[PDB]
């Protein structure tokens, strides 16, 4: 899998970010995770966590997986990195997202994310408390 360059346009919520990718604005939905909606418990924390992570980054990178690249809403589906750190993983490690929406073809980092979710669960972090 390849890391491609992109630049923050705007933080959206826990698992969606607007980025400029190949010179075009686009909404990215984070692969393999599900954060609570802003209106739900831990929703504001997950939005704040992703925000701080994408806004503090010197470098944002987008990585597509081996299946579908855009969903039925036209959102890009990707792993997002912030100065080398995967946002998808970091959210699950902190108990602010569940592993979810696992479809074959687009699950390269599945095991990694489950592994984070187990430690979060062990620590009773956030969603698991
Ligand atoms: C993460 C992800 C979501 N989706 C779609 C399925 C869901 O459809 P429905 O909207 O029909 O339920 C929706 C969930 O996104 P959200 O969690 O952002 O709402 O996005 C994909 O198709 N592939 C993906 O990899
Ligand atoms: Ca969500």
């Amino acid at each position: 899998l390849h890391k491609e360059p992109a630049t923050l346009i705007k933080a959206i919520d826990g698992d969606t970010v607007k980025l400029m990718y190949k010179g075009q604005p686009m909404t990215f939905r984070l692969l393999l995770v599900d954060t609570p909606e802003f209106n739900e418990k831990y929703g504001p924390e997950a939005s704040a966590f992703t925000k701080k992570m994408v806004e503090n980054a010197k470098k944002i990178e987008v990585e597509f997986d081996k299946g579908q690249r855009t969903d039925k809403y036209g959102r890009g589906l990707a792993d997002i990195y912030a100065d080398g750190k995967m946002v998808n993983e970091a959210l699950v490690r902190q108990g602010l997202a569940k592993v979810a929406y696992v479809y074959k073809g687009n699950n390269t980092h599945e095991q990694l994310l489950r592994k984070a979710e187990a430690q979060a669960k062990k620590e009773k972090l956030n969603i698991w408390s």
